[PDB]
């Protein structure tokens, strides 16, 4: 018993980059407006793309730290889709609900750019509060799979790999949040709350098959989200860690527009008759690195 310390100064960079997987689960509404029904929902999961997280943290003070952190998808990953329509007003029960397994996540990215205001530190424990930016992105194509309209009066399957629907999602907003820290010789835990109420979401679908794209762009929209870590300092200026991340984008509404790809004519739609959400987490592990010029 007699451990290793953290070694760390004011006016410090430091970098830190893990790797590892990301999940979650977004949904693409249609609704009457008037009727605030649903008459179509897309379910878009993801499943464990393999992502890159890296860390950037410039504490100037010992009170302020500035951050921009980021992660991206390494490649081509793991995703599903499944297409609901309540077609007939009369009926809870949705009518179509086509599936596609053979989804692919394009590709995943997020950047944050943070400010980290400390309001208590001591020794091993710090708290403060944060504000920042963060832009996520989303990108899936749904192939093939299969379908059964009018409650199944025409089952079927689609050409193994075509082009069924393309899908993308923006999530931009400013936040705002509480923090806190815990080391202890060479062990440091962070925690991290955040919120905004400031969501701008934007989505595009093209129906390959119909020959239209789609325009969504929402504002106002809520969202919530954790930050939590814990590491092990394997030298003065190395920590080990891993760490975990959760996102939820709520519901935001707005209108759709609607491009006829083979006419160009576009036609735009009354407000909240569209809907985009997400929900987030990666696990990721890595090493970060101090130095502190």
């Amino acid at each position: 018993s007699s451990q290793l310390i953290p070694n760390i100064s004011p006016d410090s960079f430091t970098v830190a980059a893990s790797t590892g997987m990301l999940s979650g689960k977004s949904h693409e509404m249609l609704y009457d407006a008037e009727t605030g029904r649903k008459i179509s929902q897309l379910d878009w999961k993801i499943k464990n793309v393999a992502i890159l997280k890296g860390d950037i943290s410039w504490d100037p003070y010992s009170f302020l730290t500035l951050n921009a952190r980021g992660w991206t998808s390494l490649a081509s990953g793991s995703g599903n889709m499944d297409d609901y329509a309540w077609m007939n007003e009369n009926q809870s029960e949705w009518t179509d609900h086509s599936s596609h397994p053979a989804t692919n996540v394009n590709h995943a990215n997020e950047y944050d750019l943070n400010v980290k205001g400390w309001l208590l530190q001591d020794e091993n424990y710090k708290a403060g509060i944060t504000a920042g930016y963060q832009e996520t992105r989303f990108s899936w194509t749904a192939t093939g799979g299969s379908y059964s309209y009018n409650n199944g009066a025409y089952t079927g399957n689609f050409p193994k790999g075509v082009r069924v629907i393309g899908y993308n999602q923006r999530f931009s907003m400013p936040y705002i949040g509480l923090a806190g820290q815990y080391r202890i010789n060479d062990f440091e835990l962070n925690a991290l709350f955040k919120f905004s109420d400031w969501v701008r979401a934007h989505d595009n679908d093209e129906h390959y098959m119909r020959d239209l794209t789609f325009r969504e762009k929402t504002s106002g929209s809520r969202y919530y989200g954790t930050v939590i870590n814990a590491g092990y300092y394997v030298t003065p200026n190395a920590k080990v860690f891993a760490e975990f991340t959760y996102s939820k984008y709520d519901e935001g509404k707005g209108g759709t527009q609607t491009i006829d790809k083979n006419s160009g004519d576009s036609v735009s739609i009354g407000g909240d008759a569209a809907g985009i959400s997400n929900k987030n987490y990666t696990v990721t592990a890595g090493l970060q690195y101090r130095f502190g010029g």
